[PDB]
């Protein structure tokens, strides 16, 4: 019966080891000591898909920290798999990856991982498709169960803002900016030791807005998604695209901290190769010295042999062309 | 075939017997011969629940006219159990309720039973979630079945309004007095005789924004749902009660009128009781002092067996503490 | 798959299936081709898809007999959200593209039409079949406009049927807020296709165009409709001048300047098959509204092709005229020639 269906419950922090809160100080995460911090690591895939093929389980955690150099997880948690699941189940296995991070001394990034235009409702396929009453209640959930669970150290709130050349609605700065201020609101009433993270527009590359109408809520950090044919110069050096970097989504690293929360490239005949991700391999060495100068975080795009670009080739890791390039990235980073 | 389906009906008005209209003068209920009318009633569970147990039943409608002295029963139409019934399905149900009341002479208080922000449509609890889109529809299909029918007397439009803590969304009393307002004109464009009856925020307490913003709409009355503990005196007396109960809701009773649509108690060692329910069972004569006093009208929280603070143990309607105290205020304002 | 990651990104209709056929397109108050001759669409609806897909009626042969006898060369295809989704987008639009190769091959134009009756910006309707939402309805004209891209055959983007309040019952008309949301889809859909002709509805079921005199929609090659059915006008006493007047003072005027596209119209007796207000006549309106949409040079498609919906204007699948079939049919041909 209907009036019988329990209140929901809040994650046990007593069953968590000691792991530091990251909170936002300025342009920078900072530990619990005061210490700046960067979030490295890389996407998995949605929780379902794992599941389908009995990959969601503690041995992936277990190789991503002990031998890629990891801190950080992004969980990319599509609403199509949210609804195939169900809030309840999936929510459960969420706890898992608290439980198996937290072991491991690592920290997930949450990531509602739609793809389009929140405010019209319309995205660019169907995984994606949400509302922003389920999202809204995404949020809700997410931030009731995991209040005061320093693992879970980030809600990025909608992957990839776009419109598509405005075929799912008007772009439109102000009214996207209200919208994730309403978001965050939620939050902060119910956690403020957690940090959203705010996407702008173009796949979540161009922040420039920021620069005259910054979202006017404290704690917060900006995703950034760099990857390869982004920027499109005629000449294919380093100046060209830093310069190009510097004015979408660069500059922001100068005021607020920020997340390169997928980045990673394949070559333009490779598996799953696709606009914008192409690239010969020189983006690699790139995107990597300019996110060092600037102390930007980062988690690669993707840690699955089967969604492209690939970290792995295969579930016994054998590593991709741009898996190796960040696997020694990561580990001497973390040495 | 879809292109099939029928047109709704309305309600045959030539199907009751008689009975006045109650209408809106200034800060009072009349009836058709300028009387003041106060309900004095209780709330049901939702007729699905009832259902499910095959107790809707006119029998307990007879009870309570008979009984327990109430002139008024309020039905918390829960979303859910609209989805899980359907909307065709239960107002064949609130027809029954219709009739049964109409031959009792009783009234009729139709609620919408959500709780939580209708504008960002997020809510406490699954069985109150519902859309803005949901909740008009709601409206016109009761607005048009319901045409002329003076056993329907308030629609309670959103029976309790929170953000609980800003949890939900931003309260924002601009907005939900808008969407009030859009409710009305779409039920008034329908039918003027209907009473709206409007929410303020912290559960339906707090009415104080009304002070400056009232819904600008006439013919209207609000509702209060004063549990004992939503105001939090730190020494607990009537001066202490009254002048918090004052300031955020009974204030409203002086220019319009007030439906206190959920009160009630359980003692606070009881099983299944929870703030803000709980009392030594003074608010019982403390309340019942203060609308008296004031000639608010109000429907006691809750005429069932399981749902709490309940006014009976079983279907054999054994009072409870709450219970027997209202029964015997009731009774005694019947023959008042 | 089973699997959500494994579902396909949709595809575009093959436009290099089509036989030559000229663009539609809107130049100051009148359609032309692409020789710049003007283009009257005169044609009829026909049911929704589902509904003649249920009796074996969703057949090429009905196009035929549209094209071949009774001088159309358009068809309104009435698409009842109710349909869309229970027939669902994936299969509705494989038999749009049915529509569209049927069409096409016989050199006759398609408008689409979403057809709901109601008020989109509160979502509420005078029926369950033409309930929608402002999601759905955006998501319909996404799809439409995509899958159609570059598409002669498809030359109107109806965007929603029937605007109307019901007395002020299901909202409070706004022709600002109805403007704003038809600029909204507008704007989606030429993102993806300029060359398609958007058609925008007014208020009292598609019939009040007046406000457009100083709040048009803002945007180049938009076509507006009206639904001139008889009892629309009311005049005390029935002649010509008084029902061509009323005609012009709610939506005619709107044809000096801007397309217009009397996308219902018809009538039936009185105590006719299916008969109710506002549709019953005398059929001395016929010559009236023929006479009035010639003078004005308004494109027009008649309700309804269909001997179960009503007004019918044929009494049966082999095609016997009813009254309004036999009146318009011999229009339309006329006018053919
Ligand atoms: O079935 C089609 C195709 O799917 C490929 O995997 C997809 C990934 O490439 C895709 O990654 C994208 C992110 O979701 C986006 O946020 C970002 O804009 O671009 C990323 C790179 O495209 O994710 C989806 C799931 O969201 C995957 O389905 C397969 O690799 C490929 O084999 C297959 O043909
Ligand atoms: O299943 C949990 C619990 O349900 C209890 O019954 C519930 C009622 O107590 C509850 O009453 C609330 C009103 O609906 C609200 O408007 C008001 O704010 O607060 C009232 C409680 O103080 O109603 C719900 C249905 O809406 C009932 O499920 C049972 O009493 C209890 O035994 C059971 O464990
Ligand atoms: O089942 C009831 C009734 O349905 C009739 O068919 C309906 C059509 O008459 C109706 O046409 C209307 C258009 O849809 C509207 O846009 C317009 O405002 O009014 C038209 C009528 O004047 O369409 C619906 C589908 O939308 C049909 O169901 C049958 O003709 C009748 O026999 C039957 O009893
Ligand atoms: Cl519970
Ligand atoms: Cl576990
Ligand atoms: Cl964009
Ligand atoms: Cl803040
Ligand atoms: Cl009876
Ligand atoms: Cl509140
Ligand atoms: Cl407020
Ligand atoms: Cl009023
Ligand atoms: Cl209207
Ligand atoms: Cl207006
Ligand atoms: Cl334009
Ligand atoms: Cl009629
Ligand atoms: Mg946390
Ligand atoms: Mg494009
Ligand atoms: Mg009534
Ligand atoms: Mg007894
Ligand atoms: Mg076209
Ligand atoms: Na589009």
């Amino acid at each position: 019966d209907w009036w019988d269906i329990p209140y929901p419950s809040q994650f046990d922090v007593k069953s968590l080891k000691t792991q530091s809160f990251i909170s936002v100080k300025g342009n920078k995460f900072i530990d619990d000591k005061g210490k700046t911090f960067t979030f490295r690591g890389v996407n998995i895939a949605d929780t379902g898909k794992l599941l389908s093929r009995n990959q969601w389980q503690k041995s992936l955690f277990e190789e991503l920290a002990n031998n890629w150099g990891v801190n950080t997880i992004r969980l990319p948690i599509h609403p199509v798999s949210w609804r195939k699941l169900g809030p309840d189940v999936y929510l459960g296995h969420i706890d898992e990856a608290v439980r198996w991070a937290n072991d491991l001394g690592i920290y997930l990034i949450l990531d509602w991982h739609s793809i389009g235009y929140l405010p019209t409702e319309q995205y660019q396929h169907p995984m994606y498709d949400t509302t922003i009453k389920e999202t809204r209640d995404f949020w809700r959930r997410i931030t009731f169960r995991y209040q005061n669970v320093p693992t879970v150290a980030v809600y990025e709130l909608f992957n990839e803002p776009t419109t598509m050349g405005n075929t799912l609605g008007e772009r439109n700065w102000a009214e996207w900016k209200t919208l994730n201020e309403s978001l965050i609101d939620m939050i902060y009433a119910s956690d403020k030791t957690v940090i959203p993270l705010v996407a702008g527009f173009n796949w979540a590359y161009d922040l420039s807005p920021i620069k005259k109408a910054p979202i006017e809520r404290e704690g917060i950090a900006y995703a950034a998604h760099p990857y390869p044919q982004k920027a499109k110069p005629e000449v294919k050096n380093d100046k060209n695209f830093f310069k190009l970097w510097d004015e979408k989504w660069g500059f922001a690293a100068d005021t607020y901290p920020v997340i390169a929360t997928q980045l990673g490239w394949v070559q333009p005949d490779g598996y799953g190769a696709h606009i914008p991700v192409k690239d010969d391999g020189s983006y690699g060495p790139r995107i990597v010295k300019y996110m060092q100068k600037k102390g930007v975080s980062y988690t690669v795009w993707v840690f699955d042999p089967d969604w492209s670009p690939t970290m792995i080739n295969d579930w016994d890791f054998t590593p991709s062309e741009q898996g190796a390039f960040f696997k020694q990235v990561m580990l001497e980073a973390k040495k």
